């Protein structure tokens, strides 16, 4: 479809297609990770743990909330996460 | 009639996409080719494009549909080596 967002892992930023927009925050989160994984490389025992997604505010998005209800098309969103 | 501009440094090239249903990697093939022509650097000259960004720095994944990840007439920056 049309609906899309960018997600900041640290300084690296990743565009995720959300077709609908009707996807739950937790679905989004995984989708963001997959792409980030691809963008960043590549260590044999790598791992990433996402704690939460936010607005630039620090406004915290509930995991079970529909995306288009909690954000707008083409919003920048930050991930609070760990990795390596 | 979907289309995008790709930025190779300061040179901007316009690529047609049909409907925009082509992958982000297809785009890159299209853009390299066109950019080669527009500056015609060398018979030997080699080029590698690492990633495609939006203005913000928003990476576009290679296996994603273009019209899904970008908008008609968007301006995109190529991150590349030459």
């Amino acid at each position: 479809s049309e609906f899309k967002v960018t997600v900041c892992f640290g300084r690296t930023r990743v565009v995720v297609p959300c077709g609908d927009g009707r996807m739950k925050v937790f679905s989004l989160i995984q989708q963001a990770v997959t792409r980030y994984r691809k963008a960043v490389a590549k260590d044999p025992n790598y791992w990433i743990q996402v704690h939460r997604l936010e607005h630039g505010d620090g406004g915290i998005l509930d995991l079970d909330d529909i995306l288009c209800d909690v954000a707008d098309d083409k919003d920048r969103l930050v991930a609070v996460f760990d990795e390596q």
